[PDB]
RNA sequence: GGAGUUAUCUUUUCUUCUUAACAGCUUAUCACCCGAAUUGGUUUAUCCGGAAUGGGGUCUUAUGGCUGGAAGAGGCCAGCA
């Protein structure tokens, strides 16, 4: 399973949230246990939801497409840098390392 | 305030007067509102704002207007020696 087949999940069952600010919280209090970086996240604001989630140690999931492509997985028109699941749900993501 | 026209006739008809550096007061645009849940802006709007969120949160520039200088000074037009 690729992670924007399985974000669609997320928003039932689950919780995410969209934004810096919204991981930035969620990777220094932890309550994020999974977050998505895309391709064209902005220059600076990108690298720090990298370095919290490596200093946390928060599991993040590197992606494939654009932020078009992540953005559209969840549900809004922007160019969605990134995506916090909080919660997993209905989400098969858990179990893809079984 | 001043004058009803040489010719029939005219006092709410025409004309003249009707003003003033600066400092203080304090507005459109931008960006840590990047970020973005939401949606003010004819609107297509990802956008940015009423309204809501962080970390602990807010700000610059600036047509005009308001206030001070001006206790005082000019000026339609007249009164005396």
């Amino acid at each position: 399973e690729s992670i924007n087949q399985k974000l669609a999940l997320v928003i039932k069952s689950g919780k995410y949230t969209l934004g810096y600010k919204s991981t930035v919280k969620s990777l220094r209090q932890g309550k994020s246990k999974l977050i998505i970086i895309a391709a064209n996240t902005p220059v600076l604001r990108k690298s720090e939801l990298e370095y919290y989630a490596m200093l946390s140690k928060t599991k993040v999931y590197y992606f494939q497409g654009g932020n078009n492509e992540l953005g559209t997985a969840v549900g809004k028109l922007f160019r969605v840098g990134v995506v916090s699941i909080l919660e997993a749900g209905d989400s098969d993501i858990l179990t893809t390392l079984a």
